């Protein structure tokens, strides 16, 4: 919400690799680095 707002697109931007990957896929494909956020957001309730 307030405060930076966490990328409220599909696909997420890495970070060590910096490639474009589905939201589909659980970790990347180039680094195959596992993706943050150990928690889901998804948890709260949506507006
Ligand atoms: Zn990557």
């Amino acid at each position: 919400g307030s405060s930076g707002s966490s990328g409220v697109i599909g696909t997420w931007d890495c970070d060590t690799c910096l490639v474009q990957n589905k939201p589909e896929a659980i970790k990347c494909v180039a680094c195959e680095t596992p993706k943050p956020g150990t928690c889901v957001k998804r948890a709260l309730t949506l507006t």
